[PDB]
């Protein structure tokens, strides 16, 4: 994919652009206050070797990090989310695949209320690429599920149990 | 368990007491128009060999046979429902298990408007007995479901697809 970041807001400063994964990003730039992503879905990490809090963006131009929804301006590390065919997922209600459970193949912008249970425990991501938000409507701290368990929420690098939305990791333009 | 068959209303008439499974009863009785059920849950068949309309019956008493929604008097075999320990089932939005699916452990008297997808095509009956009715609010026509794969709707005997409520055959007495 392309994407290419700015230090200064605007499309200004000193820009790097990068094509795929990289582990490491402060030897090239000290602060990102603008992005332009030219191809591809991209998570971006706070951190190097993809730690920290995590950002999903696609194409489209950002002027301004709060764009993407960005808590301050660092980006350490990012990485090229591949082209997923099909989407399989399911969402259990208790932790280790407990209790009942739902399998969705779609976007799902509220996840407490939108199946016969409301409690949301654990997730076994069966196909595919998705993106977790802590809030509704995808707000919130953002969490990549690649295809595998996520028996509990450490699993999927929260702090906390707190699930508001899921978003299929797909391209939309 | 233990149930009494009463050829005339208002447990009149000649009767027989059945305390298991009986492929054929024609020979005891030729009429239904009354029964006592003072322990378990049986399932009531129009014809021998447990075929035709089905009919779920818990511990009450039954003056006439609408007291169990019978399309008329004839019940000419009869199964016991073992007690079953712990209900599980997946119900799939398409036939042989294809699309979207939930897993549910308790009754639904609403299934078309209770989940994320509206369209139900199969069962996969993961533990116990349960009851399956065409309409919402357990009305209309009965199919029993033991442990087992519903792929077609046929599998569960209907003539149709209509499918309304969902219920674990247990007793609440």
């Amino acid at each position: 994919g392309k994407i290419t970041f700015y230090e200064d807001r605007g499309f200004q400063g000193r820009h790097y652009e990068c094509s795929s994964d990289h582990s490491n990003l402060q030897p090239y730039f000290s602060r990102c206050n603008s992005i332009r992503v030219d191809s591809g879905c991209w998570m971006l990490y706070e951190q190097p070797n993809f730690q920290g809090p995590q950002y999903f963006l696609r194409r489209g131009d950002y002027p301004d990090y709060q764009q993407w929804m960005g808590l301050n301006d660092s980006i350490r590390s990012c990485r090229l989310i591949p082209h997923t065919g099909s989407h399989r997922l399911r969402i259990y209600e208790r932790e280790d695949y407990r209790g009942q459970m739902v399998e969705i193949t779609e976007d799902c912008s509220s996840l407490h209320d939108r199946f016969h249970f409301s409690e949301i425990h654990s997730f076994n991501v069966l196909e595919g690429w998705w993106v977790l938000y802590e809030m509704t409507n995808y707000r919130g701290r953002q969490y990549l599920l690649r295809p595998g368990d996520y028996r509990r929420y450490h699993d999927w690098g929260a702090t906390n149990a707190r699930v508001g939305s899921l978003r299929r990791a797909v391209d939309f333009y």
